[PDB]
């Protein structure tokens, strides 16, 4: 409960990723706890990671690799593990004709070069706000 919880995960190609680090802490300043290792790791250990930190939001870093096999692989053990409706967003240089594959994984915002930190910090408080609501709204 209180502050909103990310995960921020890097995935794919093991090269330098500046990006990843400036979004965690980015969203650390903005007022959310942030879950960044700072460490490759593979779909599987992100949803694990995802649910046994119980988080709002998952935020992935794919700086080069094969995004739709990485993140169909992360929705499935999702899935698996109960809990599909923690909202995942997905940063890095996506082709275009990628892009609405990636959205019907049910990915909910893709996050190119181009998009703000601003912009970002955003679209996952909106996603973590609804996050919340929806569980909130069970009994």
């Amino acid at each position: 409960r209180r502050r909103y919880k990310v995960l921020v995960a890097k995935m794919g190609l093991d090269g330098h990723d500046r990006g990843a680090k400036v979004v965690a802490r980015a969203l650390r300043d903005a007022g959310f706890e942030v879950v960044y290792t700072g460490l490759r790791q593979t779909p599987e250990q992100v949803a694990m990671a995802a649910v046994q930190e119980d988080v709002d939001v998952i935020g992935v870093s794919i700086l080069n690799g094969a995004h739709l096999h990485l993140m169909k692989r992360l929705m499935a053990k999702l899935r698996e593990l109960g809990a599909d409706d923690i909202p995942v967003v997905l940063g890095g240089t996506i082709p275009i004709p990628d892009l609405e594959p990636l959205r019907s994984l049910g990915i909910r915002e893709i996050f190119l070069p181009g998009t703000s930190l601003g912009e970002i910090i955003e679209k996952v408080r909106k996603l973590a706000e609804e996050k919340r609501m929806r569980e909130e709204a069970e009994a």
